[PDB]
């Protein structure tokens, strides 16, 4: 006999690329409330995950109050130390470590992010852990590669701006 | 009683990372026979891979001829289509998946990068598996965090340098 469970969720949130992505294409904010809404109606939310870059300066502090209150678990990159002048920013090991970590405990991953670098990811957990993976994305700065390998794609476009 | 096995080790070296920290700051190139060499004594190599750029270049379809001839499997790095104007070389989403697969099976991972956003996976691989890392790093260039997050750290110098 079948449970009917609710389909199990986990979302990860590349803010950064979100941020910048939606800035770029259409020089407006992503509506995290709009996103909250849609992408878990019918769903049992495993675990929400936003991850972004800690800061002193009180709107970005207001800004990740906001995320925490919409459900997300907000996770601020830790501190790491540069020699080779490349971009701090970056958020592609620790959303790989975790979306891994949490695949085998749902049915699907929802990725937002276009950094086509997370292809790798996507196929990865479709091979080992044979789940879903839908990404989020805007589809103009959005790796083909990326909405490719996914299971679905939705655009980050109109619907979920503020 | 106890089987006095070999420590376990896998290799993962980050090609374009190593290439670019030795040209900025040597003008010089690593020395993979050398590295193969020393990090290999005694121990029991289960795994050994280089993560690289594919290339229909000539001299850089013979340098991957020489790393499989050292002893290495060269992974390429797959075609990703970009959308967005972000760099294109980045190795750090496959390295970090393939080095948290491989930690169950070694005792130590030997990661050969500067970069310091693998300290989150240095990090976990000692939270969750509790294995030993060690980094190789051209110093100048390699992140602090990175360096205190290993078990061992090993400098790229003259050394290692051809």
């Amino acid at each position: 006999m079948q449970s009917d469970h609710k389909e199990k969720i986990a979302i990860l949130v590349d803010v950064q690329n979100v941020y910048y992505t939606c800035r770029e294409a259409y020089r407006s904010n992503f509506d995290y409330n709009q996103f909250w809404y849609v992408a878990t109606q019918e769903k049992e939310v495993v675990s929400a995950k936003a991850y972004a870059i800690a800061s002193n300066d009180p709107k970005q502090r207001q800004f990740h109050h906001i995320l925490r209150g919409v459900g997300f678990e907000v996770m601020l990159k830790p501190y790491i130390q540069r020699r080779d002048g490349s971009a701090k920013g970056d958020w592609d090991v620790g959303i790989t470590l975790d979306a891994i970590e949490i695949a085998p405990d749902v049915d699907r991953v929802i990725l937002v992010s276009g950094d086509g670098d997370f292809s790798l990811l996507v196929e990865r957990i479709q091979q080992r852990y044979n789940k879903k993976v839908t990404v989020y994305g805007v589809p103009r700065l959005t790796s083909q590669t990326l909405i490719d390998c996914a299971d679905n794609f939705v655009a980050i476009d109109d619907d979920f701006l503020l």
